[PDB]
């Protein structure tokens, strides 16, 4: 039950909304997503990789923040 | 050289540099997209499926107009 934290630079609802469709088509995954820092959350078994390729299919800019 | 028409889900300006950028990576596409009227067209010799999945990929809501 690692949980990892990552950047993404949302601007508006839509791009939430976006970001919650990706992570729910992989599946495995107990997210939180924190729009006005643009931070978001996740708890999975899922490789960081994964994780990171995922959240890029968005087109939006990801970085890593770490674990915890 | 064929002309694809979509209607994409877009809400900020962010949005639009985002289906820009997953375009870019795809390749071989000449694009013009429409903040205000939610329209993207598309000049390529790429599929309509490989057009329609690379924008379906990025978690907003996609749909095909026509083709010319
Ligand atoms: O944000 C995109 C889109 O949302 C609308 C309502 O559809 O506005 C809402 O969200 C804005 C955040 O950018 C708020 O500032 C605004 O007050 C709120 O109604 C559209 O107006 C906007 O195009
Ligand atoms: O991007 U224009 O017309
Ligand atoms: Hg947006």
């Amino acid at each position: 039950m690692p949980k990892h934290e990552f950047s993404v630079d949302m601007t508006c609802g839509g791009c939430a909304e976006a970001v919650s469709r990706v992570l729910n088509k992989l599946g495995g995954v107990k997210y939180d997503i924190d729009l006005p820092n643009k931070k978001v959350c996740i708890e999975s078994e899922h490789s960081m990789d994964t994780l990171l390729a995922t959240l890029k299919k968005t087109g939006k800019t990801v970085s890593y923040l770490g674990l915890e």
